[PDB]
């Protein structure tokens, strides 16, 4: 598709809306929106594999990683397709998202449509942490809110 | 995908988990699971165009209908790809879904992945209602619950 949307819900006060836009298949996807209820600071922002939220966010699985790479920042080469990095929430706990990614897409093999967008408790270290977790989850912590990425108009 | 899941939620007491499985790209989709909190009776059950949930099920748009055909039961030529008929809830208000559709798919053009599955307040007059409106919604009343269809493991 060329436009997708995800409504982030969770158990806590964390909630938000993230829009995805892709002008043309080969093109980079613009991810933009707002999330409220976050502690100020950095928070992991990733696209997990399954858009299954039967057990809330835990059922979403691990990072969408079809090229079986290790975890890293969104500008890194070795990285999961879903590693979108961190989003910063201000003093009022609001994160006005604005990422532009070229690895994820809204069509094809790397299509995130049907998968789960997840916002994390802590910062993602982008794989520069030094331990096994770093190159697997980036040590981002628990999943505060998540939502299935769907086709929008 | 080969498997997908939809967790139905709404602003009322209605909810449930619907599963879909597709053995091969060109075969029929097994749809199954149950909904609770419904009034005893038949209930419209269709796949709507958008997986947009920013405004509850309202933002889901009309029934998924790529081939621009008229509304109808699932057993018709002229029917919407998204017309899955009606489910029936017992006097507990539980509907046990067990459909098998050949028109909808979990991949390709008719892919329902990333869209919204909706359960209605009224029974679907499977288009044979003759109401000009009938040929659009089949007079299924309001959307009690809905969910963006996602890829599951
Ligand atoms: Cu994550
Ligand atoms: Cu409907
Ligand atoms: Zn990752
Ligand atoms: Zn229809």
């Amino acid at each position: 598709a060329t436009k997708a949307v995800a409504v982030l819900k969770g158990d806590g006060p964390v909630q938000g809306i993230i829009n995805f836009e892709q002008k043309e298949s080969n093109g980079p996807v613009k991810v933009w929106g707002s999330i409220k209820g976050l502690t100020e600071g950095l928070h992991g922002f990733h696209v997990h594999e399954f858009g299954d939220n039967t057990a809330g966010c835990t059922s979403a699985g691990p990072h969408f990683n079809p090229l079986s790479r290790k975890h890293g920042g969104p500008k890194d080469e070795e990285r999961h397709v879903g590693d979108l990095g961190n989003v910063t929430a201000d003093k009022d706990g609001v994160a006005d998202v604005s990422i532009e990614d070229s690895v994820i897409s809204l069509s094809g093999d790397h299509s995130i449509i049907g998968r789960t967008l997840v916002v994390h408790e802590k910062a993602d270290d982008l794989g520069k942490g030094g331990n096994e977790e770093s190159t697997e989850t980036g040590n981002a912590g628990s999943r505060l809110a998540c939502g299935v990425i769907g086709i929008a108009q």
